[PDB]
């Protein structure tokens, strides 16, 4: 039989994200559009199937 | 038979996200759009099926 | 049988992302478009299937 | 049988991304287009199947 | 049987990307086009199948 | 049987990319075209199959 | 049997790319074309199959 | 059996590319063409198959 | 059996490319053509098969 | 059996390319043609097969 | 002295400050000192025998973090 | 003195400051001192025998982080 | 003195500052001192015998991080 | 003194500053001192015997990071 | 003094500064001091015997990073 | 003094600065001091015997990085 | 003094500066001091015997990086 | 003084500067000092015997990088 | 003084500068000092014997890079 | 003084400069000092014997790069 002593496994992982912002100046003017300027960390693992969205941020959907 | 002694497994995990913002200035003016500027951490694991949205932030949906 | 003593495995992983911004000035003016200017870390692992979007940020979809 | 003692494996990994921006000035004016100017780290691993988008940022889709 | 003692393997990996920008000035004016000027790190590994896009940034798709 | 003691293997890897820009001035004016001027690091490894795009940045697709 | 003690192998690798730009001035005016002026590092390894594009940047596709 | 003690192998590798640009002035005016003026490092290794493009930058495709 | 102790092999490699440009002035005016004026390093190794393009930069394809 | 102790082999390699340009002035005016004036280093090694282009830069293809 | 002033604004913020001194900050930081982790073993037959006479013996997995301000620190000490 | 002033703006921010001194910051930083990790072993028959008389013996996996301000620090010490 | 001023703007920011001194910053940095990692072993029959008389003996996997301000630091010391 | 001024702009930023001194910054930096990593071994029969009398002996995988400000630092010391 | 001024612009930035002094920066830098890595061994029969009397002996894989400000530093020292 | 000025521009940037002094920068740089890497061995029968009396002996894979400000530094020292 | 001025431009940049002094920069640079790498060996039967009496002996793979400011530095030293 | 001026341009850049002094730059540069690399050996039977009495002996693969500011530096030294 | 001026241009650049002094630059440069590389050997039977009494002996592959500011530097020194 | 001027051009560049002094530049340059490379040997039976009494002996592959500012530099020195 199979033995697993002290074994580690990572699948779809995100680890260690550091960010710093000192004395920064930002000016935005948006009209009917998207503007994104932030930290985003996403991890997904799908065994089977379809139509799985892990994350959706800052979007403008206007389908017809 | 199978033995698992002291074994570890990660699947779809997000770990360790650090952020700092000191003395920052931001000015935003939005009209009918999306603006995102924040920390976002998302983790998903789907065995099967479909149509599974883990997270949706800062969006403007106007379907017809 | 198979033995796994002290074995490690990474599949679809993102690790160690550091960012710093000191005394930076940014001015944006968007009209009906996309502007992205932020840290983004994404990790995916799909065994089978289709139609799996891990992350979607700063977009403008106007299908007809 | 197979033995794995102290063995390591990386597949689809992104590791160690450092960025610094000091005293930088940026001015953007966008009309109905895309402008991207940010750190992006993406890692994917697909065993089988199709139609898997790991990340999509700063886009303008207007299909007919 | 096969033994793997202290063995390492990298497949589709991106490691060690450093960037610095001091006292830089940039001015952009875009109309209905794409402009990209940011760090991008992407890693992919596909065992089989098709139609797998790891990353898509700063694009303008207007199919008919 | 095969032994692998302390053996290393790299396949599709990108490692060590350093960039510096001090006191640089850039002025761009784009109309309905593509302009790219940023660091890009991409690594791919495909065992079999087809139609796999690792990265696509700064493009303007208008098929008919 | 085969032994691999302390053996190294590189296949499709890109390593060590350094770039510096001090006090440089650039002025671009594009109309419906492509202009590229940035660091790009790409590494690919394909065992079999076809239709695999590792990277595509700064292009204007208008097929009919 | 075959022994590999301390053996090294490179296949399709690019290593050591250094570039410097001090006090340079460039002025470009493009109309419906391609202009490329940046560092590009590409490495490919294909065991078998066809239709594999490692990198494509600064192009204008208008097939009929 | 074959022994490989401390043996090295290079196949399709590019190594050591240094470039400097001080106080240079360039003025370009392109109409519907290609102009290339940048460092390019490319390395390929193909065991078998066909239709493998390692790199394509600064081109204008208008087939009929 | 064959022994390889401390043996080196180069096949298809390009090594050591240095370039300097100080106080140079260039003025180009292109119409529907190709102009190339940059460093280019290319290395190829093909075991068998056909139709393998390592690099193509600054070209204008208009087949009928 | 420092002076700040915002006028005729829909949104405004005026901040002024004299002498200032920042402090230490630790966000998401890890520190290990004297730690042992990840020890895996597989055996069929193990025999261990220790025989001590008038001495000091330390054995097994062990982590220590001593901090002796005055005097002698030792893991094992045997002074006759 | 420092002076800042914003006028006739829909959004405005005026900040002024005199002497300033920043501090230390640690974000997402790791530090190891005296650490042992990743030790894997496979054996069939193990025999270990230690025989000490009037001495010091240290053995096995061990991590130590000593910091003796005054006096002598030693892992094993045997003074007759 | 420093003076900054923004006028007749929809969005404006005026910042002024006198003397300034930045501080240390550590983002995503790693440091190892006295560390042992990645030790793998495979054996069939292992025998280990230690025999100490009036001495110091250190053995096995070991990591140490000593910092003795005054006095003598030693891993193993045997003074008669 | 330094003076900055922006007028008649939809977006404007005026910044002014006198004396300034930057500080140290570490982003994504690694440092190893006294480290041992990647040690792999395969054997069939191992025998190890140590026999010490009135001396110092150090053996096995070992990492040390000593920093003695005043006094003598030694891994193994045997003074009669 | 330094003076900067932007007028009649849709987007403008005026920055002025007097004396300035930059600082050290480390981005993505690595440093090794006293390190041992990548040691692989394959054997069938190994025998090791050490016999010490009143001396110092150091053996095995070893990494050290000593920094003695005043006094004598030695890996192994045996003074009678 | 330095003076910069931009007028009648859709986008403009005016920067002025007096005395300036840049600092050190390290991006993607590596440094090794006292390092040992890549040691591979294959053997069938190994025998090692050391016999020390009142002396210093150092052996095996070893990396050292000593930095003695005042006093004598030595890997092995044996003073009678 | 230095003076720069841009007028009647859609995009403009005016920069002026007085005295300036650049600093050191290191991008993608490597440095080795006291390093040993790439040592491969194949043998069938190895015998090693060392016999020291009142002396200093150093052997095996060894890398050292000493930097003694005042006093004598030596790998092996044996003063009677 | 230096004067630069651009007028009536769609894109313009005016830069002016007084005294200027550049600094050192290192891009993609390598440096080795005291290094040993690429040593391969194949043997069937190896015998090595060292016998030291009251002397200094250094042997094996060795890399050293000494930098003694005041005092005598030596790899091996034996003063009676 | 220096004067530059561009007028009535779609794209223009005016640069002016007074005194200027360039600095050192190193791009893609290599330097070796005290290095040994590429040593290959094949043998069947090797015997090596060293016998030292009250002297200095250095042997094997060796690379050194000494830099003694004041005092005597020697690889091997034996002063009675 | 120097004067440059471009007028009525679609693209123009006017540059002017006073006193100027260039600096050293090294692109793709190599330098070796005290180096040994490419040493290959094949033998069947090798015997080496060294017997030193109160002297200095250096042997084997050796590279040295000494730089003694004041005092005597020697590879081997034996002063009675």
């Amino acid at each position: 039989g199979v033995l697993y002593v002290g074994s580690k496994t990572k699948e779809g992982v995100v680890h260690g994200v550091a960010t710093v912002a000192e004395k920064t100046k930002e000016q935005v003017t948006n009209v009917g559009g998207a503007v994104v300027t932030g930290v985003t960390a996403v991890a997904q693992k799908t065994v089977e199937g379809a139509g799985s969205i892990a994350a959706a941020t800052g979007f403008v959907k206007k389908d017809q």
